[PDB]
């Protein structure tokens, strides 16, 4: 498994397997491929807020492998 490699892609990871209830997940993981839907991208979008990285849902739908979403995702203001 595929450790993150930013802070972005650390938090995003971290915030994939909390959303999607898994243990851990890699910085290749696809959202979707791993059951992501509607509700859980909302999810998603707030707890990476939480853990400091501003993204839409349709940047998740987009970008949904976490190096590619860390890399659109800006720093929380």
């Amino acid at each position: 498994v595929r450790e993150p490699a930013t802070e972005a892609e650390a938090a995003l990871c971290a915030v994939y397997a909390e959303v999607l209830g898994l243990d851990k997940v890699g910085a290749d993981a696809d959202f979707f491929a791993l059951g992501g839907d509607s509700v859980l991208t909302l999810r998603l979008v707030h707890r990476a807020r939480s853990a400091g990285w501003e993204i839409s849902a349709r940047h998740v739908f987009r970008h949904p492998v976490v190096a590619d979403l860390a890399a659109v995702a800006q720093p929380v203001t």
